[PDB]
C-alpha cells in the first residue's frame, strides 16, 4: 500500500518538476528522505538519458498525438507494450519514468498541464503491477539509490 504511495510520491514530483524548472516548495511525505535521494538521483539521470534518446523520444512523441487526459487514459497500453517483460533492471526503469518527464514538459507546453498527474500514476501503476515481487527483492527505492551512485 505504503511501497506505491512512494513511488507515486517520487515520479509525480519529478515528473511536474522536470516539466516546470522549479523545485517544489516543500519536501516530501512519508518515507521522505529516501525519496527525495531517489529524486535527485533522477535529476541526474534522467536528464542524461533523456538527452541521449532525444530523437527516439521526440519522433515517439511525434507519433503519440496526446492532446487531453483521455489520451493519458490511452496511452498506458504503449507504455505497458515497451516496458512489457523480459530484461529487468534499473536502467529501463529510468527510462520509463525519464519519458514520463518529457511527456510532462510537453503536457505543461501544451497547456495541458493537468494531464501530468495522470500520467505518473499510469506510469506507476505500470511500475508496481508489474514488478512488484522485484521491487521488494530490491528493498524498493533502496535498491534504486544505492546502484546509482
Ligand atoms: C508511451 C510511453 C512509454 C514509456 O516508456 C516505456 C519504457 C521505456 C522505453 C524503452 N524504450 C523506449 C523508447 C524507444 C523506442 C520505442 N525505440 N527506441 C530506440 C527507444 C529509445 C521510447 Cl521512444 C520511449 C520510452 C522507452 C526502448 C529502448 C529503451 N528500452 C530498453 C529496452 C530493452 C533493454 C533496455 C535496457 C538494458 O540494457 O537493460 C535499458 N533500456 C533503457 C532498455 C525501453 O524499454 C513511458 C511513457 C510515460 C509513455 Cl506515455
Amino acid at each position: 500500500d505504503e511501497l506505491y504511495r512512494q513511488s507515486l510520491e517520487i515520479i509525480s514530483r519529478y515528473l511536474r518538476e522536470q516539466a516546470t524548472g522549479a523545485k517544489d516548495t516543500k519536501p516530501m511525505g512519508r518515507s521522505g528522505a529516501t525519496s527525495r535521494k531517489a529524486l535527485e538521483t533522477l535529476r541526474r539521470v534522467g536528464d542524461g538519458v533523456q538527452r541521449n534518446h532525444e530523437t527516439a523520444f521526440q519522433g515517439m512523441l511525434r507519433k503519440l498525438d496526446i492532446k487531453n487526459e483521455d489520451d493519458v487514459k490511452s496511452l498506458s497500453r504503449v507504455m505497458i507494450h515497451v516496458f512489457s517483460d523480459g530484461v529487468t533492471n534499473w536502467g529501463r526503469i529510468v527510462t520509463l519514468i525519464s519519458f514520463g518527464a518529457f511527456v510532462a514538459k510537453h503536457l505543461k507546453t501544451i497547456n495541458q498541464e493537468s494531464c501530468i498527474e495522470p500520467l505518473a500514476e499510469s506510469i506507476t501503476d505500470v511500475l508496481v503491477r508489474t514488478k512488484r515481487d522485484w521491487l521488494v527483492k530490491q528493498r524498493g527505492w533502496d535498491g534504486f539509490v544505492e546502484f546509482f551512485h
